[PDB]
């Protein structure tokens, strides 16, 4: 069976580190959910304001359709998410045959602390606050392990990588 | 104004590792490209069929209109591609305002040895043939420069931004 992960977790916390990682590793395709938000979307976040469920859901379909498509072709993938919800992953939940998440996350100020060593953002600081709140935990009924952003990468990718099982015959050579 | 980055070298030349680090930098949007290929053109890849000129045309032309969506509403990027011929990089430069390329690339037995260092492959080996021919090199015309793989992804990353001058203002805090 084909195989689809999310890394969720807030800008800064470090999930492309591990979503590349564990791509290279298991021959997942990589792909960044940004991407696939409407450029007027992500002009609207960069000015500081929170999206609401409504100018998430045409993005969040969208990224459903997209792990679905690629099963149908026998395509594993990963993708990098900002926070969800619940209901947020529900729709995910909606295109391919599973998805597994890997929620990202820590102390707060140890995320600022991340963000406070780069020059460059792409999203303002302002926005973690409702990031943080938008962020739900996993539930019992859902697939996915939590990642502390506090311990090194190598461990989280080790740590993601042991907990996935990825088949081998997913990848190619 | 808005800054475009292409990222071009062949799969397991490290181009993701040198997006991202220009992205945490600089704030541009940072884009996997394969991301916009259509299921089967993955699909086929994965085979060992390489792609032709007519199977990447619609993918190239869906790049260079995100980018000039991108561009539109305000937002910088930074996309990874694989090898990318002259006229290929005609048609995303038909896209945003300005396209720059960075061409990370190296000795072919360097490139086979770090994908023998991964356990996953996206992409089988036997294509690295095919990409090697398709990669064409920087004209005089073309915005662009060559990152050697065999140096550290650090020094690459500061070579490249410090020839693309990303002004501090393109990023968010």
């Amino acid at each position: 069976p084909t195989r689809h992960v999310v890394v969720m977790g807030v800008s800064g916390s470090g999930k492309t580190t591990i979503a590349h990682g564990v791509a290279d590793e298991t021959g997942l395709e990589f792909a960044e959910a940004d991407a696939f938000h409407s450029p007027e979307n992500i002009a609207t976040m960069q000015r500081g304001i929170p999206l609401t469920d409504e100018d998430r859901w045409p993005w969040l379909r969208s990224l459903a359709e997209w792990m679905d498509a690629r099963a149908d072709a026998g395509v594993s993938t990963i993708i990098t998410c900002s926070a969800l919800k619940r209901t947020y992953r529900d729709v995910l939940r909606e295109g391919p045959p599973s998805v597994d998440f890997l929620h990202l996350d820590g102390p707060a100020e140890v995320i600022k602390g991340r963000m406070s060593k780069r020059e460059g953002h792409f999203m303002p600081a302002s926005l973690l606050q409702s990031q943080l709140a938008t962020l739900e935990a996993l539930e019992p009924d859902e697939s996915g392990i939590v990642l502390d952003l506090r311990q090194p990468p190598e461990q989280l990718i080790e740590r993601a990588l042991t907990w996935l099982d990825i088949a081998p015959a997913v990848a190619t050579h």
